[PDB]
């Protein structure tokens, strides 16, 4: 499993919540954070934790949703994720093996 | 070494805080956030060593559970190197 | 790549941002937090550089943050396997 950050302008967080829920990704967390790549500007951080097949398509959802061509479009890292819980169950998702 | 990230109910913050310190982990970044599994939520992160993984996760989610949707999630993330800057001593993980 | 995450006084951000800048480094995300060590207002900056850049990020930020007492804060490196320019939707890979 993968943990997907993208630093976005804070007006796509609708195109890319809509983007990710139309292809099934609900769950996410967001961060209002100050970045820059001259002051530090607003931005929106949106973090969603996903299988490891599913990384492609939701980078590619949210480049296509959060873009607009100019400088200041933002960044998304992948960084690995070993153990994803579910607070309410207790239950532990991991890869096998 | 290992940074555990909770993101719980933001009431649940004082349970939280209390179970990990009644463990011996004190140190944490607390990060006011809005999710949905948009409400307001909290961050915590703690950095501890492989070892104490299962022992934080299980405090955490012993503390910040309802049974109800909403509870959040906790993601154990690799932290290669940890450097305190006061002395500039790092940490870096077995290998 | 590597994500470099320090956790600073607030006090030291244009320090550290300054120091950053200097050599080189000038893309960064900064977050508003509350913390304590092993809660106080605190400042997150996180900056995703090359492997061969960690060491130099490192120093710049403990050289710029620091006081030399407790409260000082600590940097974490995370593995950052993929980053992507959103503008381009070119994608750097480790």
């Amino acid at each position: 499993m993968k943990m997907v950050v993208a630093v976005i302008r804070p007006e796509k967080l609708e195109c890319v919540k809509k983007a990710l829920e139309e292809r099934g990704f609900v769950g996410m967390t967001v961060t209002e954070v100050k970045g820059r790549g001259v002051d530090l500007l607003q931005k929106t951080k949106v973090e969603v934790v996903v299988s490891d097949d599913a990384v492609d398509e939701v980078v590619e959802a949210i480049v296509s949703s959060a873009r607009t061509g100019k400088f200041g479009d933002g960044r998304i890292f992948v960084i690995p994720v070993e153990k994803s819980v579910k607070i309410r169950t207790g239950d532990e998702e991991v890869a096998a093996a």
